[PDB]
């Protein structure tokens, strides 16, 4: 038996042929056409849509999505393998198909009517129509202040959504808002299309990190929502926690290529250099840790997917790895950024907002250590 | 939606054989059935208790690989690493003495010995019946044989040797004419002693003593005809490592537990000590490393039990178990704020000391090709 | 243009010659009578109290109290460079000093009367009395008016010395509810001070607890210049203070033995390098921030805020040097057990850290 | 008696009644000049070499240089507290700075002959001549005799000033029976200084190319007095004591930035403040800083008094940078959001962080212990 440093636990050999081709068709995709674009996209923070088209066509968007609706109707360690090789690439790219698949296709898939799944699914699918999601506010993580009024013919939609991955490009829009609904206040969600009145959209320019991704504001007032464009089937913590949910195991899956990409630049860059580099301890070190924290982090999510599939995740698992994936990647940017004397700095400050996206406060820990104590903290 | 089990979240129970879940829960009882209410004292006192070796023998838990051909209960690696995990879980100086039977005795003479050295040794050491120990490190190696009619003349020392000052059976490295090679002694060889060493910090509950051979006669029949170099030692050694790479996350457990415990138990200003904010980042870190790090060990069990596993994946998850280990028994004991926790954490010092950082360099070796 | 590695800033120049003479006096000391004491006393948690006759009869203890009392009559850098140096040897060891020190002689001085001074500092700087610090509970010590002379009750627990004390310096509360200091001898009525076996770290000091069962103490023993909680913290901010000295010794005990074990056999290695470096590094800074304390503490510019910093610092630094230098190895694992009670005496919620996050912010966690 | 927070050790009163002035100077330039400057200046990777002469005109460039060169003839401290108040605003000023002292100045100074001292010397004191260092390579630059003086052919990257650059202080192997410098000007026939851009760190100053083709230098533009490694190395030694200084400045910024960030912040109706995980967080930038402050002081009075070796530059540039750099990190994570409002002004004094700590030490301090080479 022979020793591949790249693959030490054969990931590549605990995948179906299927798995592979999937991996490979996104793979194929992401080096051939992303990362020709990448850099001055990150230097100049462009707006580049063409790529939900391009990922649509191939079917690689909303990937558990049934064939009925236009999906490719795949798994779970699939929709891994997909957000790895984008994110490899960049955070940013990846992002942006986060948010169509686990923020816009799943709860209308999951929540919405049969018109509205028929009606936006498909278009989703292709990357026709591009999707963004407001749930986020001007600042504070069910404490939400956005809100829906009743009124003739469906609803009122007032409020801001900010930080909105994709909102200044988007077709469709599913947003979050309090309805009082006699005498019970519940979060419910809401499909708007582009153009609907009283909706604004503007851009969020010079970003730090994310540069790749337009990323903007979702601004509401009084903006008409029709009775069918209401989600009629879900209400509560469900509907924003399930897209989330969706959203931070494609995350675990992504950070991971992105630390993979770090970690071969920082290998090469050692083979390369001569002072060579490679023969220094405190060099093999560092790229024994990389080896060892992206090696392990792969057999997580891998075995998170697996049980995804079955039936068999509870939601808490998730906290484990997108935690872990996206702490032990942006710690190995850090380790290979401070190793080099351009792709590294990039995929550092990704990481950098990518672990702050959800708060400061360590969401995932907090989740973990109530289900471990019982205790809220 | 799935139930979430904290203590296991990737549910490690799910992915074993059945086989293999009856072996663990054979080592769970007898660990803590006849280990636990021995330690605490044992480790107190650096009491020797051998009879654990025949404890284990009886319930088959020694040489765990080993066929039923000669003795042993043909068990898969999975079921090896199971056996470690539920042992260190208790103390990893049980451990050892266990690693060393299996891996570092039963392991050399079932992969290098001839059939009349295998139907000899074998069924005794796992039984527990006859007690093993390695003979490999040194106070560029010094123990050299020497051709003589009949067989072969030892001269040399062995340094810090678990199991010695009790063995029946001792495996020792030479130098032989200029080849390491493998020799099976007997306790009662005219020229082999054996003293015993006293006062550890860690690993108290085992027993370690020297050996010193003087002109030790080894007949032809006891030396390993099928290893010389490096390989026969080595062998030894990697499969040792991964029994310990499973025990470590044991040892890990426990302290996870103990913590976990103890922050539901302690109040701070009002509100159980498990509240607090830094305490569940604690506890979430010593969670993540110690699933993540089985759903290594475990994979790589896998791979062995198919022959697809090269030897540095053990480096990895050796360093990655012992090492993360470490990290908890200190997060636990930095925890704790008097005057179990203790004694996994020195443990786990003497564990982690123990080869330096031979595996780091082995890993960047295998991604270089340079050496350093 | 010549470097020292063990004193990368000359801290030796730094310091007075009055000031140097002290330190290598503690360190011969240490070295001639606590070093050969250590081991077997540690191994099996066994009680000498001749190290408090031995240091007195040095002018070891109590150091910053003046000559008029017994004491040495020194400054605040001077009783640093000895908590140091007996941390050099062991932290139970300089643990029953900073008691009689810090925490008995320092509030009998700044709190006691002239006649309670007279009585109880001469004989403490000797070594003849020993002292207890009676703080900590398992507050709700009670002192109770009486006749007498006042009736305290309770019960104080992790008290060193107190099981070989002469002295016990007892903190309860009175209403007219105020936190009292109150002095007790061996041999008092309702007085009790049973020992505490098997200890983890800090098994070369004696402990036990304070047993008060109606003790009776007249008024000829209360503090009458201290009430609430200046008084206990007085006494602590002046340990914590020693002990941010002696951390510094333990760290360079372990870092010592550290590099003579990679140099014995490994000085080559780049990763042990970084190691001894960060050794180096941690420690030559952790001394210029004590010393610059006990500068500004004689200068009387010392904001007690301060005392968290090196305190939190040398402590903390200590201990991840005593893990270092463990886990290079194949002394240093007495000294870390040592490290790992000391950093959480007092606490696990990062007490100073709280206190300076609130110096720095004005809003308490 | 009383705390004070941003100098727990009182460092202000540690300081000669010289050395605060100096430094109340270069604070007083660096918030009024290099402050409105900064965030416009890294945006767009912005040149302006008129800073030079700003500098050049208060007496701070070459600190230590002697007023008979046009020096400010001033001590090691001050060279030091200049650093901080500049590497305070932004590491790309300080690093503009810290070549035309350290790395221009300090080798015309300590090895040059006196008609170069006389010639270069006052003119790069007051800013008038900029000049660039240049010693790194894409050692091959060589320098060979000809008629007159010396042909340089040869290359060096990301020399800072070099586009801008009056002055090149080039350092090129020569055959003689070795490593030599020599004093270029610009306008040099074969001499050419492209400009580098698109930098991530550093992005608020210029750096670019030396390229030498067949430059002719005559024979008085060589430094008579230094052979070898011990030129270039002294003055990477001078930079890396000004370095250990800026350092802090920069990570002084960082937690200034991260207190006011959680004071003015609320999360769960209590202030960030009041978070005990921020306290420690907080605790631990001032306790680095107070500390790395003390250490590089200490350093400054031994190199004045002439005690301190060079193994005690590389353990305070080694530490200063290392914990200026967690320190911004550690901040960094305390920010939500993405790059808009004044608290990710720490964003940029980490990148410059990140290129500072990359531009050994480790290995210097344990063969220094030990004897022993590795
Ligand atoms: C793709 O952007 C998001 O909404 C995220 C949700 C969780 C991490 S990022």
């Amino acid at each position: 038996a022979t020793f591949h440093w790249d693959d030490p636990l054969l990931l590549d050999q605990q995948l179906a042929d299927d798995e592979r081709m999937v991996r490979d068709a996104a793979h194929a995709y992401a080096q051939g056409k992303l990362a020709p674009r990448v850099t001055e996209a990150f230097r100049h923070e462009t707006t580049d849509a063409a790529i939900f088209r391009e990922m649509g066509e191939i079917g690689l968007l909303g990937p558990t999505i049934p064939e009925q609706y236009g999906g490719p109707g795949l798994d779970y360690v699939s929709y891994g393998l997909i957000a790895r090789e984008v994110e490899r690439v960049d955070s940013g790219y990846r992002s942006m198909m986060s948010v169509q698949s686990s923020l816009v296709m799943v709860p209308i898939f999951e929540f919405g009517s049969d018109a509205q799944k028929e009606k936006y699914l498909p278009k989703l699918a292709t990357g026709e129509w591009i999707g963004c999601f407001g749930l986020t506010e001007p600042n504070h993580g069910g404490s939400m202040v956005t809100r829906a009024r009743k009124v003739p013919g469906g609803y009122s939609l007032s409020g801001s959504k900010m930080w909105i991955t994709n909102s200044p490009i988007a077709d469709v829009f599913v947003v979050w808002a309090k309805l009082d609904e006699d005498g019970r206040d519940e979060i419910r969600g809401f499909i708007l299309e582009k153009g609907c009145k009283g909706l604004s959209a503007p851009a969020i320019h010079g970003k730090v990190g994310l540069r790749a991704s337009i990323t903007g504001e979702i601004v509401l007032d009084e903006a008409f929502v029709p009775e069918e464009n209401i989600l009629p089937h879900v209400k509560g913590l469900r509907g924003p926690f399930t897209c989330l949910n969706s959203a931070r195991y494609g995350i675990a899956w992504g950070a991971l290529g992105a630390a993979e990409s770090c970690w071969h630049i920082a290998r090469q860059y050692v083979l390369d250099r001569k002072q060579p580099l490679a023969a220094n301890q405190l060099i093999q070190k560092k790229l024994a840790d990389m080896q060892t924290e992206i090696t392990l982090g792969l057999q997580g999510v891998l075995r998170l997917g697996r049980m995804k599939d079955e039936g068999t995740a509870a939601v808490e698992i998730t906290s484990i790895m997108k935690r872990n994936s996206c702490g032990k990647a942006l710690d190995i940017a850090r380790l290979a950024r401070d190793m080099l004397g351009f792709g590294v700095a990039r995929h550092l400050v990704n990481l950098e907002v990518v672990n702050t996206y959800e708060g400061t406060h360590d969401i995932h820990a907090l989740i973990l250590g109530r289900a471990q104590t019982g205790i809220q903290a």
